[PDB]
């Protein structure tokens, strides 16, 4: 039985989809530490997004699944009988989560504090991070999308997966001929638009192309729409997060019958000042429900911000130096061996990452026996389940197989590189494996993880639904 699974990966890795890469495959029975497969276990790999299986760990670790973030809003001194402040500030703690709607949610408290006018100006606080917005070896032909945006403490969430730092640019063709319609979203009156786009033929070839040309806050959009095309909808990211949260903060302040006098920029809370009046607060859920829209898509931003978050908990410093560090460190005292580890993001996008198929078991026997396991465990993708919550980047993979509804993963993939790692529960106990690839030259190789994936269910004992 146990002679027919190392025969069964053995010929699933011959796979062409694997030529010249390098793949490291681990797979161990968690009951028992039982070793069941293992091949280039110990090589050094990218993980792509399978880094968030580290980062998410390590935070649950640091900050607790109680965690929650803050975000306030605050003036030198209270409004008065005339029902006004001079200088505002919107302060930003961390939160991954925090929509347009809670801007409205705080502008309205403000209103009901007694302010009327902001004589002054209204600034963007979002020092409790640093100001490093991108980690160093990100490519810079990526920064346009929203897996590339920005890092900031102060940043607004799109959307209900809470994609950060970005804005929803809407494309809509008019007739033959005139220039398409641009809708920038919530950076309307932000962004700087340049549009180039025209409304081609009904019927006519869609080459229209939206950009964000690199080190500007300009949407460039060119090519042709058809007339006859339904509206493109896309998320772009823009600079400087915490100035697009000023902006619609000011936007809301407005909408709830604040005026605001002055301008609006960065700036944090002077120093100087004595006791700051707290005029509105907003609180997230917490870092137990936060790590759903996290892991199920794999949110880069809110990666990289707990890591932040992790080196403002261990160090005081919003860091991704201090980050990494705690992060390492708390995997350390999880009993993770963190030798074959380099860590340079929390989010995987960094090619200056390194994991080992090993290290990634090994978490996943200590993840799976720490007291936030459960919590662990639900954040991850589901395969095969087609609500998108549920199954997230695994909801229409693995599909009436023996996985359907039983393996919970981790993916990743860019470039010349794709993860598979997660647990795999049978009526004898739960499987831990992973699945690195490195090097292969073709699309991921998806079907290759899958059939592993899909062998190891069959081995606990699983059936395809039908
Ligand atoms: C992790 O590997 C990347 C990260 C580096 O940006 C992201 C992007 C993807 S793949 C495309 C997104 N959804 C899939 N349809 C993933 C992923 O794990 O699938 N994470
Ligand atoms: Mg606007
Ligand atoms: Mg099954």
């Amino acid at each position: 039985r146990l002679t027919e699974l190392r025969e069964d990966i053995d010929a699933i890795l011959e796979d062409p989809a694997l030529e010249g890469a390098v793949s490291g495959v681990v797979v161990v029975d968690t009951a028992t530490g039982e070793e069941l497969y293992s091949r280039d276990g110990g090589e050094q790999l990218l993980p792509a997004s399978n880094m968030k299986l580290f980062t998410a760990a390590a935070a649950l670790e640091v900050l607790g699944a109680d965690h929650s973030f803050g975000t306030e809003v605050a003036a030198e001194s209270a409004p008065g009988r005339r029902g006004e402040v001079q200088d505002l500030y919107l302060v930003g703690r961390g939160d991954p989560t925090l929509s347009a709607e809670d801007l409205d949610a705080m502008a309205a408290e403000v209103a009901a504090s007694g302010v009327r006018t902001v004589r002054g100006d209204l600034y963007a606080d979002d020092t409790w991070f640093d100001s490093e917005r991108l980690v160093d070896d990100w490519w810079p032909e990526d920064e346009p999308y929203a897996y590339s945006a920005q890092i900031s403490a102060l940043t607004v969430a799109h959307g209900e997966r809470f994609d950060t730092g970005v804005t929803e640019v809407s494309v809509t063709p008019a007739a033959e001929g005139e220039p398409a319609d641009v809708d920038l979203g919530a950076a309307e009156g932000y962004a700087e638009l340049d549009n180039r786009a025209v409304t081609g033929a009904a019927g006519s070839a869609n080459t229209l192309v939206i950009d964000r040309p690199v080190g500007t806050n300009t949407i460039a959009v060119t090519g042709s729409l058809p007339a006859d095309a339904a509206p493109v909808t896309a998320l772009r990211t823009v600079d400087e997060p915490a100035a697009l949260a000023g902006h619609l903060f000011e936007e809301a302040l407005e909408s709830n019958g604040v005026t605001v006098k002055g301008d609006v920029g960065l700036g944090g809370v002077p120093a100087d000042w004595q006791d700051a009046e707290v005029l509105a607060d907003h609180t997230s859920a917490e870092l137990s429900e936060i790590l759903v829209p996290f892991m199920k898509f794999s949110n880069n931003g809110h990666a990289e911000m707990l890591v932040k978050s992790i080196g403002q908990e261990t160090a005081g410093a919003g860091t991704w130096d201090a980050g990494l560090v705690g992060v390492e460190e708390a995997l350390s005292g999880l009993g993770v061996d963190t030798a074959g580890l380099v860590l340079n993001d929390g989010s995987g996008l960094s090619r200056g990452n390194l994991v080992t198929a090993d290290t990634v078991v090994d978490l996943l026997g200590q993840a799976g026996s720490a007291p936030w396991a459960q919590t662990w465990s639900a954040s991850l993708p589901v395969a095969g389940e087609s609500d998108p919550f549920v199954g997230g980047t695994l909801a229409n993979r693995m599909r009436g197989t023996a996985a359907e509804g039983v393996v919970e993963a981790k993916t990743g993939t860019m470039s010349g590189v794709s993860a598979l790692s997660g647990y795999v529960p049978g009526p004898e106990g739960e499987l831990a494996f992973s699945i690195v690839n490195n090097g292969h030259s073709g699309p991921a190789p998806l079907a290759v993880q899958d059939a592993i994936a899909v062998r190891l269910a069959e081995y606990a004992g699983h059936q395809a639904p039908e």
